């Protein structure tokens, strides 16, 4: 539908910009082909494909429509052979939308390596959770949209605390806009488990070792959350939502241009949510609120400013797991999937908010530069109380374990970076130079000295959460815990044939943690990246990479001298082949991935055994772990009216110990999500369905009790997801989502600190959504 236009004729190159934004659509252009061209005049309200074929008119350049992408092109009657990866710059430098796509398969991206590439361009493992995949699925917040991301586990540490594990490692690295938070501990990290899909485009996720862009992180994965944009043309919905335990949910979303020519613009959402549990007595209210204007400065210069803000405020939560395993015996537990072993009261409250502002420029050059500052609050507020222990007892009595943790930390991030092509032998390659900056400061304070609490209870089997609260007295700890994190990076991209692109770069890196531990410093680190891509065809590449990351430990991991341990750190080396049809509307991808890890910090026993240097009384030992694997997966259009996304990951990681480490995330797994939208007489209605498998899974917990050993497995489990919308109405939609149909009951968690929680047994949700 028709847009508002305005480009006066310059640089054929400053006007596919300049009509990317008017249009809101993403414009992919070869520098060379553009660069002594200029384009004809456009004005009006006009629809953006007369627009274009209207702005190139003159230019002997083509249009690929490409759903929120166009691809510009210059063909030549000569045409030696054709460079499929060739070096093209981009309107918008995170990457093509997804929203209205109605496409599972992403666009383009610029996860890797801050240039923008499509998914066969880019030489790693990149996944990604689009736009209308969270629509039709359900997938209102990060929990449920990890669960449907192929290659992820999802297992649980407690009700208001989830874990991500990714070829055999605890995803810890978040990013929001491509903008990496702190994440160290769960101090830093409130709330990262549950951020609601309100206010996001989509989730895309890098999968292997990411340390180019994120800096020092963990190994496994970046999950990096991309927000969503205002327009140039008003619109937004209204969506109202209800399912399976008193789970309500409301949400509004607005966006559109703020004066009559266009040049501020902005978007606004808020969604409120609040719901109960098959768990007894677990509740939670979340609340959202997002804007964002964009302000026009001139049409070279684009000024962003703009807020989100999320509380989670749960009751009854736990502390670790629904229940704990053994009793005072020994015996296994067996309860209902509705027990819950938290407090009436108890709460483990998060929330977060982020004042950013960015300014970017396009350089005459066709160089485009970008700043980015961020201010973030992380908070919790987290009243604990539950049962833990060797409970029940032979009476049926139990005990309370009753903590309380309070604190908040803030940050600031500044990141600035240049982008652009270059010339070389004769061909076009781009390049990208960046520099960032982060501080953030945690400060907490703690309460486990309980005046007078009687923490007993008369009655586990039926324990209905209905206890006292305690007095939680004086604090007992005050934190202070601030992070310094300072990078520059540079990666070139060069068009070294037809068919070969090579990727070189790094990230030096400055990090420091300050306040009351012993001070942790690594400075001038470097972090290599290395990579190529070879086409075979119009449809298949290969690529092969060499990609780096390290992270600076935990203050209390020291060794036998008392000497902080090295930083955990990871080589992934991963081989490939990646495929696409249609346009780039199907995409596929088999891969074959290994990672290397040194330091992995471990506890060191024959040192614990008998304490020596009085200096340190329970010392760690970094040694070295494996991981090795492969993975395929598909994601987009099968045939006209039908969306796919599917997995398949494989892994074992062992460490110098021999035996199998991560063994609670599954050694294979599976992964396949549908929908079906008919033609013709039911052409409103779309059909989806999904599968999820996953084979056996174990842990070594310790009854206590008992004095042995014993392993827990969960036996391989299916779950299968239905999904059904009719588009009733021009601007009214119904929708239906059912999850585990086979009401499989199973565990998210055996192990975690001698617990085990549930996952969802069979649950319905009904919504209506309203387009204005
Ligand atoms: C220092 C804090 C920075 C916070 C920035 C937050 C900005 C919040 O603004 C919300 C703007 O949203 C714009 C809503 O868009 C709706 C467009 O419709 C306009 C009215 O339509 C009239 C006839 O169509
Ligand atoms: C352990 C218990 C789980 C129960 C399992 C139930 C599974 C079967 O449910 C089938 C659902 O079909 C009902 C169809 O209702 C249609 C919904 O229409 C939406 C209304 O929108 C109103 C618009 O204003």
């Amino acid at each position: 539908q028709e847009v508002e236009f305005d480009i006066p004729p310059q640089a054929l190159g400053s006007a596919l910009q300049e009509f990317g934004r008017q249009a809101d659509i993403q414009v992919l252009y070869r520098p060379e082909e553009v660069r002594n061209k200029r384009s004809s005049a456009i004005k009006g309200k006009l629809e953006p494909n007369q627009a274009i074929t209207e702005l190139l008119r003159g230019t002997g350049a083509s249009v690929d429509f490409q759903g929120n992408a166009i691809t510009i092109s210059v063909a030549e009657a000569a045409d030696s052979s054709v460079d499929l990866g060739a070096t093209m710059i981009t309107s918008n430098q995170l990457g093509t939308i997804t929203e209205d796509s109605g496409s599972y398969t992403p666009g383009t991206i610029a996860t890797a390596t801050r240039l923008v590439l499509t998914p066969r361009e880019t030489p790693q493992s990149i996944t990604v959770v689009t736009r209308q995949n969270m629509d039709d699925f359900g997938l209102n917040n990060i929990d449920d949209v990890m669960r449907h991301t192929p290659g992820i586990t999802v297992s649980a540490y407690d009700t208001d605390r989830n874990n991500y594990y990714a070829r055999g490692f605890s995803i810890n690295n978040f990013q929001y806009d491509g903008i990496p938070s702190t994440a160290r501990n769960v101090g830093y990290s409130a709330g990262n488990t549950l951020s609601d899909m309100a206010i996001y485009d989509r989730v895309e996720v890098l999968k292997g070792a990411t340390g180019l862009l994120t800096g020092a992180g963990s190994l496994g994965a970046t999950i990096n959350l991309i927000r969503k944009k205002p327009t140039h043309e008003f619109k937004g919905h209204v969506e109202l939502g209800a399912g399976s335990w008193d789970n309500y949910r409301s949400e509004l979303d607005v966006s559109g241009p703020l004066t009559e020519s266009g040049n501020v613009r902005g978007r606004a959402v808020a969604a409120y949510q609040d719901k109960h549990s098959f768990m007894d007595h677990y509740e939670r209210k979340t609340s959202v609120y997002y804007g964002i204007l964009e302000f026009d400065l001139n049409p070279d210069t684009m000024l962003t400013v703009g807020a989100d803000y999320q509380d989670n405020d749960p009751k009854g939560s736990g502390w670790s797991g629904s229940f704990p395993l053994f009793d005072s015996q020994g015996n296994r537990n067996d309860v209902s999937r509705s027990f819950n072993n938290g407090a009436k009261w108890s709460s483990w409250e998060q929330y977060t908010r982020t004042v950013f502002a960015n300014l970017e420029h396009n350089f005459a050059n066709g160089w485009v530069g970008k700043v980015q500052l961020d201010h973030k609050i992380n908070g919790y507020h987290a009243p604990l109380g539950a049962i833990m222990g060797d409970w029940p007892a032979p009476d049926n009595s139990a005990k309370i374990v009753a903590q309380k943790y309070t604190g908040e930390t803030k940050s600031n991030s500044l990141d600035i970076y240049l982008t652009g092509p270059f010339q070389f032998l004769g061909r076009e390659h781009e390049l990208v130079v960046g520099t960032s900056a982060s501080f953030s400061h945690w400060e907490g304070k703690s309460y486990w000295n309980l005046r007078n609490y009687d923490n007993t209870t008369d009655d586990f089997i039926n324990w209905d959460g209905d206890i006292g609260k305690p007095d939680w007295g004086t604090p007992s700890q005050y934190i202070d815990d601030k992070t310094r994190q300072l990078g520059s990076y540079m990666t070139a991209r060069f068009n070294v044939t037809d068919d070969l692109n090579l990727f070189l770069g790094g990230r030096v890196v400055d990090y420091r943690v300050t306040g009351l531990n012993p001070t942790i410093r690594e400075s001038g680190r470097f972090i290599p990246y290395v990579g190529a891509v070879y086409d075979l065809n119009d449809t298949y590449s290969v690529y092969a990479s060499y990609t780096d990351i390290f992270m600076p430990q935990d203050s209390w991991y020291r060794d036998s001298s008392n000497k902080l341990l090295e930083p955990d750190e990871g080589q992934n080396y991963e081989i490939g082949i990646k495929g696409e049809y249609l346009d780039g509307r199907l995409n596929t991808s088999l891969a074959y991935f290994e990672i290397h890890e040194e330091n992995r910090a471990e506890e060191d026993a024959l040192y614990n055994s008998k304490p020596t240097n009085p200096a340190i009384t329970y010392a760690y030992k970094g040694i070295k772990a494996k991981t090795k694997g492969y993975e395929a997966e598909i994601s987009g259009e099968l045939a006209p009216g039908w969306q796919v996304q599917a997995g398949y990951t494989h892994k074992i990681i062992r460490d110098d110990s021999g035996k199998k480490v991560s063994t609670w995330e599954p050694q294979d797994q599976l992964s396949l999500y549908t929908s079906y939208k008919f033609k013709g007489a039911l052409d409103k209605l779309t059909v989806g369905g999904g599968a999820r498998w996953q084979g056996k899974s174990w842990q070594m917990v310790y009854n206590n009790p008992r004095s042995r050993w014993e392993k827990f497995s969960q036996e391989d489990y299916w779950l299968v997801d239905l999904m059904a919308r009719y588009q009733i109405t021009d601007k009214l939609s119904a929708s239906v989502n059912v999850n585990n149909v086979f009401d499989k009951t199973y565990y998210t968690n055996i192990g975690f600190y001698t617990s085990a929680s549930y996952g969802d047994p069979r649950n319905l949700m009904f919504s209506t959504r309203w387009d204005f």
